[PDB]
């Protein structure tokens, strides 16, 4: 179930970030206007940039801290506070999240592995919520 | 599902409040120390008292309020607090809370309507963890 998943993928977390993060940048090339220098390049070549593999590994960090803090698949108030304060998020609206959420699901569907998808649906769900009621647009 | 649930008690709350009310202390005989007015009367002496009616309305109303502003069945942890420190519940511990969702939802399993148990289960177990994170013993 959704407890498991976030232990199966702590497991092998780079692997996992990066294949779902270009899932994502795939499935909705559009969102790389949000990431500049990973605009012209193949999948084998961002796996070689180093602030590839290591930012989308701290991406991977945070939200399984998220997933892991929350009730039910309900994040806290103060995570989804954290994440709508950033910096880098500044530019961002819910849709943004929902599109990345698709993504995973549609990823961890076809994937070999047993996930929980249903859950990490309404995980996503439930962010975007939380994102709203942080003041996100 | 439980928000049907919601709209289903609310249409009728001072029968269910009372009757779910009744099923809880008669379960839970023990319990009726905590209200002293309640204490050798029968269940029909106690629906003929307009301020059992009263009291057990206002119990129930601000429960439906506090089920309806939760999230897949989690409470909001500022409701979770309301409930610690009214100054009506300063002697007691998460266990009377456990209790009255015992009787809760063994009332609405027994009942003619479908209720969704499996939810009420969920959002009383939500609660009783909510009400430990608020300082409830
Ligand atoms: C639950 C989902 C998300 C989490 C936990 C998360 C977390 C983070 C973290 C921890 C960083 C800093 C990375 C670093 O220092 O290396 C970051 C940066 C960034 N994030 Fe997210 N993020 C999420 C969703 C999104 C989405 C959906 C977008 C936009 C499409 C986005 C856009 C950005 C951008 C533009 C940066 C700066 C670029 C970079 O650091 O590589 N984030 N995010
Ligand atoms: C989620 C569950 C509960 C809610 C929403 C709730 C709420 C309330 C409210 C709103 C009142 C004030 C009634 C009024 O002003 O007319 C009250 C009174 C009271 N409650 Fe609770 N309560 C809950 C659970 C419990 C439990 C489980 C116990 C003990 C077993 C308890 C013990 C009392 C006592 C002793 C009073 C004051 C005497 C009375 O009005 O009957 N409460 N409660």
């Amino acid at each position: 179930g959704f407890k498991q998943d976030i232990a199966t993928i702590r497991g092998d977390l780079r692997t996992y970030a990066q294949d779902i993060f270009l899932a994502f940048l795939n499935k909705y090339p559009d969102e790389r206007r949000y990431f500049k220098n990973y605009v012209g390049k193949s999948d084998q070549e961002l796996k070689s940039m180093a602030k590839f593999g290591d930012h989308t590994e701290k991406v991977f960090n945070l939200m399984m801290e998220v997933a892991d803090r929350a009730t039910d698949c309900v994040p806290l108030a103060s995570d989804a506070n954290t994440l709508v304060q950033m910096k880098q998020h500044s530019s961002l609206t819910t849709g943004n999240f929902e599109k990345l959420f698709v993504a995973l699901v549609e990823y961890m569907r076809a994937s070999g592995q047993s996930f929980d998808s249903q859950s990490w649906d309404r995980f996503g769900k439930n962010l975007v919520s939380a994102l709203s009621s942080a003041g996100m647009k």
